[PDB]
């Protein structure tokens, strides 16, 4: 019985060792931020317009300009490897096959090239700066490999204090590797190539990349520049002045700090002031969660958790399931509202509860 | 013990095979719509008028010009030969026994004529167009067996995603048929008459059913004509300026798409818009629950699973039974806030909480 | 372990009957209206006044002019003589050894005569009209035996749907009789004296007393005269209008109307319209509800359950232990928020939540 | 497991008597408030600001002008020697080692001297008055020894109802004593000296101390006084007007006045009003609620319960655990919302609820 996203949580939670299930599902601190992220939702209600001819609808979208089959993509999700074999490339080619984004984690377990190798879908790239100057190395492969869009991801300055890989002792799987890491030369005996040791033998982040190190990226990279972890239409105004052509509304899935608000409740201020593409993730489940986002201006939706249930219950084969079954959940939600076509959303089927 | 429609459900629940029970109680998705229509009634409460003869009480009421012993009626439900022998006849006599109409489904387990036949009481019918053809031929049926009123329901583009009939697999029981279709000539071998068929071996409705179609619906029927399924106060104007002489605001008992509003919250503006008939359903359980959308300028009140309870219950007897309760349960509460009669209810006795 | 009232009602649940626990419990339809009375105080808190000397309290008030210990009265209650043996009489002898005011039902187990007999306290007579002669009667009996105040309840136009009587097929105990009526003449042959058997046979009471009838007993009451059971500003003012020294805002302890409003919802606002006093009850169980209802401008806190629990668990003694409690529950409450004089409290004190 | 307050709550309750565990969890009547300190703080999220550089992050910062680690302190707690052995020393040394003050509770187990002899950091000793002489006693021995900051609590007129405490027939270890009242001579036998013994076997304060009080008190102390139990902007106002060079915003930990508001409710108002130092307590678990606070504009948080249940689940380390788990908090919290300097705190990371 497999009819939503919640059913492939039940299952992935049978088939996960509850250290994987944990890490996978977990939140910070109370988790009183993942529960937000969902309430949220029920702030808005359909109002649908009747008498719509609605006999063929449209799901099809351009997100920063570029056409897919809907207007949602599986995000930067880290450890993949963890929840079911080629974890990354099950994810990237159930995504390519559904028409859509992929976007790979700097902490997949496949690296840059070997994905980009075995998966001709449109293919982006998150990054983490741990160290500035390999930093600059992965965005270079990224880019040399096809990578049409590269993702800054800033919420992460420290970790989150996840409470559940602590009781857990969590660590790595033994058999998993961060792949995009892997061969970073370990020999030279001078300044960097030691300090860079520093960075790599330390599992915490560049806390100093501000906006000046925001502009040093946006002429490094050529092609479409986003910036993850906004949770303010302020932030997200500043990132289009720096250069961005877009960016990410989330709070990492309530797995950074659990009192940040939810991205949905700054979206439509965050639309209104850039003027530029607004995406979206952090919470979504539903298709009618996604479709709020996308009525109230959000460009398309990164999905994490949602998919990955899939992923861990039943690998590739899994993550389609729920992709189809969303892609279902959303035309059947725009026939539902009467507007057909998707592109046509707008804050006028919504009412405020 | 049966002193409420509740305890009509606990007992509909006892004698009903699980299956059948979860396509009568069963809403869309996560069921937060149907849970919604109940909450929505907690948002007003009664003020009193003391010291108010109400020694002489009366419910009687006019629904659309004409007079009928209170302002209810029994709904459009499909498939009632399902909860009990013959439903659809022992709703519209219990009906007719208590002095008001009864809403013929187009997927009711029997004929438009059949019911008329059997039953003199003011019978409505409820339209679903599958196929325009088919459409003309059932409204031409009602009309010429004496139906007063015609009831486009528009809130079925496409069917609600409804799991509890996913995980049990429902499939409607085998004695039981789509009588209204049964007989549609299978014959003809050109054109329409096999478009037809895929139409009628499609569990699907014609979705292109727009404002335009409603016009050749208006021109087709004579009589009283009302639109069913809306959820805004704007697509009720249209409606009247199209030709409706009512409308129906609803949700389809939260069963079609589960964020949807609840139409009480858009009772009072469509009521103040449109300036004509406004009926309502969804969520009706108590009097008080009817009493307050009265308050608020519905014109009456459609009821769908209480009175299904009682026929699933105890059949024939049953209906008679809820109908007296809630009867009862009005007068009772027009008694105590101090209205005696049914027609001076105004906002007057709410208070918004 | 008695420290609070509801430690009374856990009590009383153990030695009364189910049968007279529900009676006395119980309220309308779903019971939400209860809980609403109960819920509707933490809509209030407190914000005390520090460093203002509380070493010497007064809980000393006038309520309609007459001094009394404390700003509580200990108000009408049907068939107490069901909750312990000559139930009436021990109330009205705990509230006079408390100095405040008792009223006696007019379907009470003890006649206005025999409890005046026995007590000197200051007894207050609660009116229900039945059959207007016999109405008159009562009244007068009650004004030849010292009653000093009248109280004329409105709420029971018609009796609750209390569900739990219902369930228990609840039936007045056997050796208890509606003392206020027995002896009233069955031997007369004429026009009245048979009409009123009508009435007097008839758990019914007359639903058609008006604002003209409030006039009437006006001119036959010379002494302090309250209307009970409002829920309105307006009303409340009517009442004032028409001849009223006071009112009751109440909504019967919700045993009348389940979704009736909380009469503090309308409290300050009958207090600033009427200008004259109001009194209130329905769900005070704390002290700290009494001293907000207070500091909103009420006159005085009639009491309900509360001393009834008292009643049923230890009878007499039990009584006085909860107004002890109480008492020093209020007391404590005014040094806390430093308003050693109860007749200086005000909205001051309070913040709206 | 122990990576939180409540970590160590859990722990403390499974080595605790009930007895004294009720005594330190306990609060008063239905314990709404103890709720309600904690609940106010869900009304409020972050918004973090992205791309800062908090590579280099200070939780320095000046309390009444004296810098210390971070805008924490362990408030004033009664019995503290009834947790764990020497507890008010255990206390006062993690305090110290911390980098933060310690206050002495009127009511400690260990007297003004012995500590300030056996512990060197910053000493803050708080003040109850029971017998203004005495009262007056104990300043000059703070003073004497070394204290350099007078508390004068106000919120304990009378005893809080705690019924938790009234089950258990609460009683005070015997081999505890209240230190501070030791040794007050009771040989006399003129006037005070023998109405000094009536307040000594008084379990009861001078609830007559007033504003008058409070300037004999600021005369008398000739450093640094702040006022404790203070609910009201206006109430704060004054005391800065009367002298005091701070105030102590709280509700007792919810102990005193079950339904006051929490002090959360009315600190960016103090703030606002008094310009001078506004510190607070009471609810505090999470370092988010301390940042939240101090975003409002708090000078720094006292903890209550937070610390005792280090104290009596492991004592002094445990206090220190719980200190050093909480430093680490703020300073995660404030990486996370991307204010590297707790002293540039402000509204603008904040989100109304
Ligand atoms: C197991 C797991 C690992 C994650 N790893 C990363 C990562 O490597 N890079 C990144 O940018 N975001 C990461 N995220 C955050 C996601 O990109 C996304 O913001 C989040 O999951 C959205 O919320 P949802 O799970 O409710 O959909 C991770 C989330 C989960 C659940
Ligand atoms: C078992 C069942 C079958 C239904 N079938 C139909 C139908 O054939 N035509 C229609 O117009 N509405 C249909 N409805 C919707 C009802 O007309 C009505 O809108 C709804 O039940 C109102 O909500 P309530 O059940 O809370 O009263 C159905 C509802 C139920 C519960
Ligand atoms: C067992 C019971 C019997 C009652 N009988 C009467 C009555 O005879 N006359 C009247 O005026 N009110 C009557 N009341 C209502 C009370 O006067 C009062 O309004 C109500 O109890 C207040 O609410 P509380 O119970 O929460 O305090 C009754 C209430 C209870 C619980
Ligand atoms: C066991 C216990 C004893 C207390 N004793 C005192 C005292 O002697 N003097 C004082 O000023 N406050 C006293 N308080 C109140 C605290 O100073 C502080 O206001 C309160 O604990 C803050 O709330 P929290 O416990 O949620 O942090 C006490 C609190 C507890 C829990
Ligand atoms: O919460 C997250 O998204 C990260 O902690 C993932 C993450 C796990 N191991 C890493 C090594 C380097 C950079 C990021 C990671
Ligand atoms: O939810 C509803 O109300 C419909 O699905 C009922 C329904 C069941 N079988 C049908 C065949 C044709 C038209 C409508 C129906
Ligand atoms: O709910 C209430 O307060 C009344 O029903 C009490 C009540 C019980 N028996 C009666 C006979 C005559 C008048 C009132 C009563
Ligand atoms: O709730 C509180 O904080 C006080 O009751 C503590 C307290 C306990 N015993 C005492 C003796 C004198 C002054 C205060 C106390």
């Amino acid at each position: 019985n497999l009819f939503n996203v919640e059913d492939y949580r039940k299952l992935a939670q049978k088939r996960l060792p509850k250290m994987v299930y944990d890490y996978l599902e977990g939140g910070a601190e109370d988790e009183y931020g993942v529960k937000h992220n969902r309430d949220v939702f029920q702030q808005w209600r359909f109002k649908p317009k009747r008498l719509v001819d609605v006999s063929r609808r449209s799901l099809q979208a351009e997100v920063l300009g570029k056409r897919q089959s809907m207007p949602l993509l599986i995000g930067p999700t880290a450890l993949n490897g963890a929840l079911w074999p080629k974890g990354d490339l099950a994810l990237a080619r159930a995504a390519t096959k559904a028409g859509i984004p992929f976007v790979l984690s700097t902490a997949s377990n496949m690296s840059i090239e070997d994905l980009a190798r075995q998966c001709d879908g449109d293919l982006w790239f998150q990054l983490y700066v741990i160290h500035r100057e390999i930093a600059q190395g992965m965005v270079l492969k990224a880019l040399h490999t096809g990578y049409t869009t590269l993702v800054l991801t800033t919420d992460v300055a420290v970790n989150g204090y996840r409470e559940r890989d602590l009781h857990n002792r969590f660590k790595i799987p033994p058999f998993l590797t961060l792949k995009n890491f892997e061969g970073i030369d370990l020999g030279k005996m001078d300044k960097a190539n030691l300090e860079m040791q520093a960075a790599l033998m330390s599992r915490q982040m560049d806390a100093s990349f501000n906006w000046e190190a925001l502009r040093w990226l946006r002429d490094l990279w050529p092609h479409k520049l986003l910036v993850k972890g906004l949770l303010s239409a302020e932030d997200a105004d500043r990132c289009i002045a720096e250069g961005a052509d877009g960016v990410i509304l989330s709070n990492h899935g309530g797995r950074q700090l659990d009192c940040a608000i939810s991205p949905m409740e700054v979206l439509a201020q965050s639309v209104a002031k850039t003027g530029k593409p607004v995406l979206i993730d952090s919470g979504f489940r539903r298709g009618s969660d996604i479709v709020k986002a996308l009525a109230l201006g959000a460009e398309a939706v990164l999905l994490g958790r949602a998919t990955l249930y899939g992923l861990a219950a039943r690998g590739e084969t899994g993550v389609d399931e729920v992709l189809t079954l969303l892609k279902a959940d959303i035309d059947r939600t725009l026939a539902q509202i009467g507007c057909p076509d998707i592109t046509s959303l707008s804050p006028d089927y919504l009412q405020n509860e």
